[PDB]
């Protein structure tokens, strides 16, 4: 039947009736869970029913279902699609689901903000070139000198029998990984696909442990084309810690703005191949994720012996202490530079706001519980203590494959 | 490629399948359309106490399965042997409704049920079960000395050694062994005038129930419980522990005087005593075991959850922090210290227990072991990564498939 959902804290009891306008299948089954997976395993008028439901949605939003403004919008979206196998979306109904993919995102901690996000209409765009100056707007207004603004920009649609727009790089903003002889990644090594990448098709690449990446673009059926970001785009700040005066000579560095550049957006059947969204930084992201996770720059034992601990022992938690300094100079340094960023603490506090508005306005939220909760400091969080359903609602942000 | 589970670790690149969730014969909560792994108690991870006999051939095809698993187990899978334990059972369940299982095959069930609980990250340890058969226990006051037995092998002064002490099943029109505490050890929960909590809140109603039953309370923060033991159709009886058989660990920090001052302490054996046995269709409603903690247990959870002691403000202002904002990470530093308080004092006081990173790492190692033993290994993510430090213990970054195998230890209703 329906979920019942229990905070364990407050005793606090929600039943989710949302995930039953869920009609695409997750992961699991009732013989296995597999919540835990990262990724999945992998007519025209299930495009007809896909794209009624979208525009049923936007006009509920609007004040006007039923009205002939929603029955004739209705209309057209079928004369299009048995005439073409497609349809086209008005930029006010491509405003509307670019914010609803965001707001029905299980895995976005963020998603107290969703009403608040500029959509930029990149839908006529024919090149790589384009593409580019699209994106260096983008930077622009999201980067804001440091109070940041969440913006989507929306490339051209996929359409049958021609490639996709798409965006080769992961973010809009990445360090080189470069892959050393003997074993060893200087940089990020998340990166060294796409770092080699860059290098093949033509990048001169530096040494360096903080190299920004540039983008390779591509528009439908041409090689990718490579773009240098102009470095007065691309904010970042200095790590330094407020008390421990050898941090910030470590040497780290963090970029501003969070800006994934390789999801596909799905609104009403319609797929958005390339369409970079950003946001701003949850600190645990830089601290523990991308400065700690031992695949990736792994710097735990560094700090931990500039703090002087006993590295000799798991049970000193010299790991745990090490941690908790990398992610206060993490709050500390954005927070000198006047760059937006939320703790994780404040963070999930919002969250747990985001969820009663939710229940209140829809009857759920879909959320996924290993990713909400953050990557230190679980249970020391409110949504540790809070049951969730996860479900895939649409318009939704979806992976796909790497275009290579 | 296999039409099985693909499981990925994300930090080593390394991929396996899982084949042994093939073995499921049992529903979780999930479905295509809704993903309720976050659920503590969904109701398909709750059992139902039905008064009478289970229908004989639902009962005859449990049992079947789990003869198969043990002839299986010692490789005479087929035998002769194997063949007649199957007929022998068929009869017993024929003319009586039930039956009943050799002590082997007990101990194989005991030790299985635990290697199958997908929330244990002990699990390494699976093979080396002490098994206590009490299946000839007929009264409360006997299920007092085999708890009082069991406290004292399995506490061991501190070396600490894992046990299982089983008391005699579920039967067909008879009241069921129930232990009523959801440990052996608990500290007291007193509700106050002013409506907070003197103890442990976690054991607010356990406790009341005791004081119903006849205990005279106390009014510490860490007043151990009585136990209330139940009978066959028999009201439950109170019994207090030797407060000399309760290993009990003061907490005090490496570094920080302060800290012993608190007066906080632990009891060193972690005692579950009100979950189900179940083996082969049959059930044992009274099976408590114990193992030995891992420290964010303690450090985090009990000491630490706003609903549990909720200490973290008090020992952050100790530690002279910024508590009246989230960006000072004084929740985090707190935490950090009193799980650094919880280690460093039981080992001084030599007393078992292991760090979140040292039990995930052999947990890395169990899944290794099962994925060659079994195929596969059911695990629950949410509950193996452990409440701090989560993506710097390697478990993190390891996908994991959660299911249900029998035998298995599951929840019931309270018995009251
Ligand atoms: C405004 C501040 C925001 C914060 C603090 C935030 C926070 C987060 C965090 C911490 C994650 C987990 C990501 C990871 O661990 O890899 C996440 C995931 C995600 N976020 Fe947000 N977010 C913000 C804005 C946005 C915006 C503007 C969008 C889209 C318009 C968005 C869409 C998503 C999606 C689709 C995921 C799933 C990630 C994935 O599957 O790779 N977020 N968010
Ligand atoms: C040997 C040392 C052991 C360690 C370090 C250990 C560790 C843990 C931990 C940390 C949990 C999570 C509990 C929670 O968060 O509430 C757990 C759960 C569990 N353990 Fe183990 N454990 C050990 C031994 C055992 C033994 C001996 C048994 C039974 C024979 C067992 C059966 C279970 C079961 C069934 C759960 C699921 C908890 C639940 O569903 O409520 N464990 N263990
Ligand atoms: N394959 C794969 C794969 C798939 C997903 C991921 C997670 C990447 N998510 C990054 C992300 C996405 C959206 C965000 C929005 C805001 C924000 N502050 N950070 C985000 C961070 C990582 C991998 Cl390696
Ligand atoms: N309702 C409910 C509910 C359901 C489950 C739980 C979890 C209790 N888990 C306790 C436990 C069980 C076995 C253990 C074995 C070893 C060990 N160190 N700790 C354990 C701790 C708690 C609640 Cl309140
Ligand atoms: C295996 C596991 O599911 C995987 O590492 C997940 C867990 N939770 C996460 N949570 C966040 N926020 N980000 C992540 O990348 C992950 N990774
Ligand atoms: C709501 C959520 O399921 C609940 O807080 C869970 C999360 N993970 C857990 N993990 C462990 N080991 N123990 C727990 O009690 C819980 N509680
Ligand atoms: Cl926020
Ligand atoms: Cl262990
Ligand atoms: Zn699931």
């Amino acid at each position: 039947k329906f979920p019942r959902v229990k905070n364990w804290e407050l005793g606090s009891i929600t039943y989710d009736t949302l995930c039953a306008q869920s009609q695409q299948d997750g992961p699991c089954t009732p013989r296995r869970c597999l919540g835990s997976l990262v990724l999945p395993r992998k007519p025209a008028e299930q495009l007809l029913s896909q794209a009624r439901d979208f525009i049923n949605q936007y006009y509920s939003s609007i004040k006007r279902s039923g009205s002939q403004a929603h029955e004739e919008r209705l209309q057209e979206v079928e004369a299009e699609v048995a005439s073409t196998g497609t349809y086209h979306l008005r930029e006010s109904e491509l405003v509307f689901g670019a914010k609803q993919a965001w707001r029905n995102a299980p895995r976005c901690v963020g998603r107290i903000q969703w009403g608040k996000l500029q959509v930029f209409d990149a839908r006529d765009c024919s090149s790589a070139q384009e593409m580019f100056t699209y994106i260096c707007n983008h930077i622009k207004y999201a980067t804001n000198r440091g109070n940041l603004r969440s913006a989507i920009t929306v490339f051209p649609q996929r359409a049958p029998g021609r490639g996709d727009f798409r965006i080769w790089n992961s973010q809009l903003v990445r360090y080189a990984g470069y892959r050393q002889q003997d074993g060893s990644v200087r940089g990020d090594p998340a990166n060294v696909e796409i770092t080699e990448l860059c290098i093949q098709h033509g990048w001169t690449p530096g040494n360096g442990r903080f190299d920004v990446l540039p983008l390779l673009l591509q528009a439908p059926d041409e090689a990718p084309e490579l773009f240098v970001l102009p470095p007065e785009l691309v904010l970042e700040v200095p790590l330094e810690h407020p008390t421990l005066e050898w941090f910030a000579a470590l040497g780290l560095r963090w970029y501003a703005l969070p800006a994934v550049s390789n999801m596909l957006l799905e609104i009403g059947g319609l797929e958005f191949s390339a369409a970079p969204f950003s946001g701003w930084y949850m600190s645990t992201e830089i601290g523990t994720r991308n400065l700690c996770d031992p695949h990736r720059y792994n710097i735990l034992e560094d700090v931990a012996v500039c703090m002087d601990l006993d590295t000799r022992t798991t049970s000193s938690l010299w790991k745990d202490k090490a941690a908790v300094e990398i992610n206060l100079a993490v709050l500390h340094s954005f927070q000198l530079a006047k760059v937006t960023i939320v703790d994780h603490h404040a963070a999930t506090v919002s969250f747990m706001k985001h969820l009663d508005n939710e229940q209140k306005a829809r009857g759920g939220c879909p959320a996924d519980w290993a990713w909400i909760v953050p990557p230190i400091s679980g249970s020391l969080t409110p949504v540790f203590h809070q049951e969730m359903v996860n479900y895939i609602l649409s318009p939704a942000f979806r992976y796909q494959p790497d275009p290579w």
